[PDB]
């Protein structure tokens, strides 16, 4: 997190992680579209011929102050192509909370398992433990007929039983529950050491 003493703001970064086409862009799009226009900044997409990154920040107009400071949240997706790992590392630097978006399709489970490990390693490179930091997992695409049961997705992707949420991101099911969960964990950490 970054404390700005001029604007009296605690800036926090939340990174949506996961394999290609799992639903990160959709999560951030739905969050942005439902956020009050006076509290959010510009939604910015950085695209190439093969990949993209989406990010924006907002000031939750609910949400009390912490020692006089208001909290600003910056949401980032991560690129999905194998050759942008450096970018992913750069986006994870200084992360405060992480959401892992899992594609519940059986044909993507292996992909999920890869991305998860890629998250772990990357955090471990910067000195942090995925099990110790604010972190929730989202089982997305529950509407699809090839969606894996929650118990098997948990056996594969959430063996230490961190908070998990089921979602159909295009319609908005589970999106704001996930966001609220990871934001609550981040704020609890902010009110401590
Ligand atoms: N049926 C279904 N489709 C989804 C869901 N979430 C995302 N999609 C679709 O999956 C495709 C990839 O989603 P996107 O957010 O762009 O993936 P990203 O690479 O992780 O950002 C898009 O065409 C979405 O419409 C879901 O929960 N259910």
């Amino acid at each position: 997190s970054f404390i700005n003493y001029s604007s009296r703001e605690i800036n926090c970064k939340i990174v949506y992680y996961g394999p290609g086409l799992c639903g990160k862009t959709t999560n951030l799009q739905y969050i942005y579209n439902k956020t009050a226009a006076e509290t959010k900044g510009k939604l910015i997409s950085l695209s190439t011929e093969t990949d993209r990154t989406l990010f924006f920040d907002f000031l939750p107009l609910s949400l009390g102050e912490i020692r006089g400071f208001k909290t600003r949240f910056h949401l980032y997706t991560v690129p999905g192509q194998v050759f942008y790992d450096a970018s992913r590392k750069l986006i994870l630097k200084g992360v405060d909370g992480v959401v892992f978006v899992a594609d519940s399709q059986i044909e993507r489970m292996e992909a999920n398992m890869e991305s998860l490990e890629n998250l772990r390693i990357n955090l471990a490179e910067q000195g942090y433990d995925l099990n110790k930091i604010p972190y929730v997992i989202q089982y997305n695409k529950r509407d699809l007929p090839n969606a894996v049961t929650v118990e098997e997705m948990r056996k594969a992707l959430n063996h230490r039983n961190i908070p998990e949420y089921q979602a159909v991101a295009p319609t908005g099911v589970g999106v704001f529950d996930t966001l609220k969960a990871v934001a609550k964990l981040v704020l609890t950490e902010l009110k401590k050491g």
